[PDB]
Protein backbone atom coordinates (compact mmCIF):
# COMPACT_ATOMS: atom_id res chain seq x y z
CA UNK A 1 0.00 0.00 0.00
CA UNK A 2 1.12 3.46 -0.79
CA UNK A 3 -0.11 6.57 1.03
CA UNK A 4 0.45 10.20 -0.02
CA UNK A 5 -0.49 13.47 1.64
CA UNK A 6 0.41 15.57 4.65
CA UNK A 7 -0.95 14.92 8.13
CA UNK A 8 -1.78 11.21 7.55
CA UNK A 9 -3.75 9.76 10.50
CA UNK A 10 -2.00 6.69 11.80
CA UNK A 11 -3.22 3.34 10.69
CA UNK A 12 -5.36 1.20 12.99
CA UNK A 13 -5.07 -2.55 12.94
CA UNK A 14 -8.35 -3.75 14.37
CA UNK A 15 -11.98 -2.80 14.00
CA UNK A 16 -12.32 -2.59 17.76
CA UNK A 17 -9.63 0.01 18.04
CA UNK A 18 -11.40 2.03 15.27
CA UNK A 19 -14.23 2.54 17.86
CA UNK A 20 -17.14 1.17 15.99
CA UNK A 21 -20.27 0.58 18.07
CA UNK A 22 -20.61 -3.04 19.33
CA UNK A 23 -23.58 -3.66 17.09
CA UNK A 24 -21.36 -2.93 14.07
CA UNK A 25 -18.57 -5.15 15.36
CA UNK A 26 -21.10 -7.93 15.82
CA UNK A 27 -22.42 -7.42 12.31
CA UNK A 28 -18.95 -7.53 10.73
CA UNK A 29 -18.45 -10.90 12.44
CA UNK A 30 -21.81 -12.19 11.22
CA UNK A 31 -20.64 -11.26 7.70
CA UNK A 32 -17.38 -13.21 8.36
CA UNK A 33 -15.34 -9.99 8.44
CA UNK A 34 -12.78 -10.40 11.29
CA UNK A 35 -9.70 -8.41 10.41
CA UNK A 36 -9.32 -5.25 8.44
CA UNK A 37 -7.83 -5.07 4.99
CA UNK A 38 -5.04 -2.68 4.04
CA UNK A 39 -7.37 0.06 2.69
CA UNK A 40 -9.53 -0.30 5.85
CA UNK A 41 -6.49 -0.08 8.21
CA UNK A 42 -5.32 3.16 6.71
CA UNK A 43 -8.58 4.50 5.15
CA UNK A 44 -10.97 4.29 8.10
CA UNK A 45 -8.74 6.48 10.34
CA UNK A 46 -8.38 8.90 7.46
CA UNK A 47 -12.15 9.25 7.01
CA UNK A 48 -12.84 9.42 10.74
CA UNK A 49 -10.35 12.36 10.98
CA UNK A 50 -12.51 14.32 8.55
CA UNK A 51 -9.98 14.56 5.73
CA UNK A 52 -10.84 14.16 2.06
CA UNK A 53 -9.57 10.87 0.58
CA UNK A 54 -8.70 9.32 -2.78
CA UNK A 55 -8.83 5.45 -2.60
CA UNK A 56 -7.24 3.77 -5.57
CA UNK A 57 -8.82 0.43 -5.02
CA UNK A 58 -11.23 -2.05 -6.57
CA UNK A 59 -13.85 -4.58 -5.56
CA UNK A 60 -12.21 -7.14 -3.30
CA UNK A 61 -10.02 -4.67 -1.48
CA UNK A 62 -12.67 -3.98 1.22
CA UNK A 63 -13.16 -0.40 0.02
CA UNK A 64 -16.90 -0.44 0.69
CA UNK A 65 -16.48 -0.52 4.45
CA UNK A 66 -14.20 2.54 4.26
CA UNK A 67 -16.96 4.77 2.92
CA UNK A 68 -20.02 3.15 4.58
CA UNK A 69 -19.05 2.59 8.25
CA UNK A 70 -17.81 6.19 8.90
CA UNK A 71 -20.91 7.81 7.46
CA UNK A 72 -23.13 5.57 9.61
CA UNK A 73 -21.08 6.66 12.69
CA UNK A 74 -21.35 10.35 11.74
CA UNK A 75 -25.14 10.07 11.15
CA UNK A 76 -25.62 8.25 14.42
CA UNK A 77 -23.86 11.04 16.31
CA UNK A 78 -25.93 13.68 14.51
CA UNK A 79 -29.24 11.92 15.14
CA UNK A 80 -28.42 11.67 18.85
CA UNK A 81 -27.47 15.34 19.08
CA UNK A 82 -30.54 16.58 17.16
CA UNK A 83 -33.13 14.23 15.70
CA UNK A 84 -33.69 14.72 12.06
CA UNK A 85 -36.97 16.40 11.01
CA UNK A 86 -39.21 15.62 8.16
CA UNK A 87 -37.69 16.77 4.87
CA UNK A 88 -34.20 17.11 6.39
CA UNK A 89 -31.22 15.43 4.77
CA UNK A 90 -29.32 13.66 3.43
CA UNK A 91 -26.38 14.22 5.72
CA UNK A 92 -24.32 11.67 3.76
CA UNK A 93 -24.56 10.83 0.07
CA UNK A 94 -22.88 8.03 -1.85
CA UNK A 95 -22.94 8.30 -5.63
CA UNK A 96 -22.20 5.26 -7.85
CA UNK A 97 -22.42 4.29 -11.43
CA UNK A 98 -25.12 1.60 -11.53
CA UNK A 99 -28.40 0.58 -10.11
CA UNK A 100 -27.04 -2.76 -8.88
CA UNK A 101 -24.10 -1.22 -7.06
CA UNK A 102 -26.37 1.45 -5.47
CA UNK A 103 -28.75 -1.28 -4.35
CA UNK A 104 -25.95 -3.22 -2.84
CA UNK A 105 -24.45 -0.34 -0.95
CA UNK A 106 -27.84 0.79 0.25
CA UNK A 107 -28.50 -2.64 1.60
CA UNK A 108 -25.23 -2.66 3.43
CA UNK A 109 -26.23 0.67 5.04
CA UNK A 110 -29.65 -0.66 6.05
CA UNK A 111 -28.06 -3.83 7.47
CA UNK A 112 -25.86 -1.90 9.89
CA UNK A 113 -28.62 0.61 10.66
CA UNK A 114 -30.94 -2.28 11.55
CA UNK A 115 -28.29 -3.77 13.82
CA UNK A 116 -27.84 -0.47 15.60
CA UNK A 117 -31.56 -0.10 16.15
CA UNK A 118 -31.79 -3.68 17.54
CA UNK A 119 -29.29 -2.53 20.12
CA UNK A 120 -31.10 0.71 21.34
CA UNK A 121 -29.67 3.22 18.82
CA UNK A 122 -32.14 5.31 16.89
CA UNK A 123 -33.17 3.94 13.48
CA UNK A 124 -31.26 5.84 10.82
CA UNK A 125 -33.00 6.26 7.49
CA UNK A 126 -31.35 5.41 4.18
CA UNK A 127 -32.75 6.41 0.77
CA UNK A 128 -32.05 4.88 -2.59
CA UNK A 129 -32.26 7.30 -5.53
CA UNK A 130 -31.95 5.42 -8.79
CA UNK A 131 -33.81 4.69 -11.92
CA UNK A 132 -36.77 2.40 -12.18
CA UNK A 133 -38.41 3.98 -9.12
CA UNK A 134 -41.41 6.35 -9.20
CA UNK A 135 -41.74 9.97 -7.96
CA UNK A 136 -44.12 8.37 -5.48
CA UNK A 137 -41.51 6.06 -3.89
CA UNK A 138 -38.79 8.65 -3.71
CA UNK A 139 -40.94 11.54 -2.38
CA UNK A 140 -42.19 9.20 0.39
CA UNK A 141 -38.87 8.33 1.94
CA UNK A 142 -37.50 11.96 1.64
CA UNK A 143 -40.73 13.18 3.41
CA UNK A 144 -39.52 11.52 6.64
CA UNK A 145 -36.08 12.98 6.43
CA UNK A 146 -33.05 10.95 5.30
CA UNK A 147 -29.72 10.35 7.01
CA UNK A 148 -27.94 8.63 4.12
CA UNK A 149 -28.79 8.54 0.41
CA UNK A 150 -27.29 6.25 -2.30
CA UNK A 151 -27.79 7.51 -5.82
CA UNK A 152 -26.71 7.30 -9.36
CA UNK A 153 -25.75 10.68 -10.87
CA UNK A 154 -28.47 11.26 -13.50
CA UNK A 155 -31.28 10.46 -11.16
CA UNK A 156 -29.82 12.64 -8.40
CA UNK A 157 -29.48 15.52 -10.83
CA UNK A 158 -33.12 15.16 -11.75
CA UNK A 159 -34.15 15.25 -8.13
CA UNK A 160 -32.03 18.26 -7.35
CA UNK A 161 -33.44 20.19 -10.34
CA UNK A 162 -36.91 19.44 -9.36
CA UNK A 163 -36.14 20.58 -5.77
CA UNK A 164 -37.22 17.19 -4.48
CA UNK A 165 -33.91 16.73 -2.70
CA UNK A 166 -31.67 19.38 -1.16
CA UNK A 167 -27.90 19.11 -0.23
CA UNK A 168 -28.22 21.85 2.35
CA UNK A 169 -27.11 19.70 5.29
CA UNK A 170 -24.99 17.18 3.38
CA UNK A 171 -21.50 17.11 4.88
CA UNK A 172 -20.25 13.79 3.44
CA UNK A 173 -20.03 12.79 -0.18
CA UNK A 174 -18.49 9.52 -1.41
CA UNK A 175 -17.97 8.75 -5.09
CA UNK A 176 -17.74 4.98 -5.69
CA UNK A 177 -16.13 3.99 -9.00
CA UNK A 178 -15.51 7.58 -10.06
CA UNK A 179 -13.59 6.38 -13.14
CA UNK A 180 -16.61 4.31 -14.32
CA UNK A 181 -18.94 7.16 -13.74
CA UNK A 182 -16.88 9.55 -15.84
CA UNK A 183 -16.42 6.93 -18.58
CA UNK A 184 -20.20 6.44 -18.69
CA UNK A 185 -20.78 10.12 -19.34
CA UNK A 186 -21.57 11.49 -15.88
CA UNK A 187 -18.75 13.98 -15.33
CA UNK A 188 -20.97 16.96 -15.96
CA UNK A 189 -23.74 15.68 -13.73
CA UNK A 190 -21.30 15.06 -10.88
CA UNK A 191 -19.63 18.39 -11.25
CA UNK A 192 -23.03 20.05 -11.28
CA UNK A 193 -24.05 18.14 -8.22
CA UNK A 194 -21.06 19.55 -6.35
CA UNK A 195 -22.31 23.08 -7.13
CA UNK A 196 -25.53 22.26 -5.26
CA UNK A 197 -23.57 22.28 -2.00
CA UNK A 198 -24.16 25.61 -0.26
CA UNK A 199 -21.43 24.83 2.28
CA UNK A 200 -18.35 22.66 3.03
CA UNK A 201 -18.17 18.86 2.71
CA UNK A 202 -15.89 15.90 3.24
CA UNK A 203 -15.44 14.19 -0.15
CA UNK A 204 -14.21 10.64 -0.76
CA UNK A 205 -13.32 9.36 -4.24
CA UNK A 206 -12.77 5.66 -4.97
CA UNK A 207 -11.45 4.54 -8.33
CA UNK A 208 -9.63 1.47 -9.61
CA UNK A 209 -7.82 3.59 -12.13
CA UNK A 210 -6.22 7.06 -12.18
CA UNK A 211 -5.73 8.38 -15.65
CA UNK A 212 -5.28 12.04 -16.33
CA UNK A 213 -8.99 12.85 -16.71
CA UNK A 214 -9.60 11.43 -13.22
CA UNK A 215 -6.55 13.08 -11.72
CA UNK A 216 -7.91 16.43 -12.97
CA UNK A 217 -11.38 15.59 -11.74
CA UNK A 218 -10.07 14.77 -8.31
CA UNK A 219 -8.12 18.00 -8.18
CA UNK A 220 -11.35 19.88 -8.74
CA UNK A 221 -13.59 17.68 -6.48
CA UNK A 222 -11.44 17.30 -3.33
CA UNK A 223 -9.50 19.46 -0.97
CA UNK A 224 -6.03 18.37 0.28
CA UNK A 225 -6.93 14.68 0.09
CA UNK A 226 -5.00 11.79 1.52
CA UNK A 227 -4.38 9.29 -1.27
CA UNK A 228 -4.36 5.57 -0.42
CA UNK A 229 -3.36 3.23 -3.27
CA UNK A 230 -3.79 -0.49 -2.56
CA UNK A 231 -1.69 -1.35 -5.59
CA UNK A 232 -2.34 -3.42 -8.64
CA UNK A 233 -1.63 -6.65 -6.68
CA UNK A 234 -3.29 -6.13 -3.24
Amino acid sequence: ILVEGDGIPPPIKSFKEMKFPAAILRGLKKKGIHHPTPIQIQGIPTILSGRDMIGIAFTGSGKTLVFTLPVIMFCLEQEKRLPFSKREGPYGLIICPSRELARQTHGILEYYCRLLQEDSSPLLRCALCIGGMSVKEQMETIRHGVHMMVATPGRLMDLLQKKMVSLDICRYLALDEADRMIDMGFEGDIRTIFSYFKGQRQTLLFSATMPKKIQNFAKSALVKPVTINVGRAG
